[PDB]
């Protein structure tokens, strides 16, 4: 009955986790899949706030969920919508064996080949 | 009928925030108890083992709840309680206007004069 599980951040809808180690995108979204969860869509303004914020007290990169197939394409979250208007620009944006995915470092998003690995966040429904 | 409220972290009995900001240990207290919570207290193996992980991916200090009135007394919690036999080392320990107090940064434990800024880790107990 509690919104989110030990050791998770809740935060309105959502329940949030920094993940326990650095993988590729492939892996860390596996991880997430694991946990019944995903990995992270900031689909709002609030959801950026909240992000940033979370993120402060570290320099390390997090994959999130938005990939691109290859670099003609446009960035979608995994669950197919793409990038919000004006919420964010993706920096530093290439062909790599998996495409290209977004990492969070510092408040600001970056492209990145997937196979590289980061720490990663995920995220899932609170039971409210 | 939460366990903790949005934007903490539960664990175990309790919850645990980390500060919006930076600041001396005794404001740094008075922001925990304007919370309902004081400032950390690592009570068990298993409480230094969920800190240590929940502040891996920083490098900052975190002030918590230990502390000397001077450099010839024990440390003590703000419960009046000592620190426990063999759970941590209270490295780089002097007298100074308002005594010492310990913070934790990358996992090891610090002396530091309490006048002296840093972010603080607060913890209240959960709704169980």
């Amino acid at each position: 009955s509690a919104p989110c599980p030990q050791d998770w951040i809740w935060h309105g809808e959502n329940c949030y986790l920094f993940s326990s180690g650095s993988f590729n995108w492939e892996k860390s979204q596996e991880k997430c899949l694991s946990l019944d969860a995903k990995l992270l869509k900031i689909n709002s303004t609030a959801d950026l706030d909240f992000i940033q914020q979370a993120i402060s007290y570290s320099s390390f990169p997090f994959w999130m969920g938005l990939s691109r197939r290859n670099p003609s394409y446009p960035w979608l979250w995994e669950d197919g919508s793409p990038l919000m208007p004006h919420l964010f620009r993706v920096r530093g944006a290439q062909t790599y064996p998996s495409g290209t995915c977004a990492y969070i470092q510092r408040g600001a998003v970056y492209a990145e080949n997937c196979i590289l690995a980061a720490f990663s966040i995920c995220q899932k429904k609170a039971n409210l």
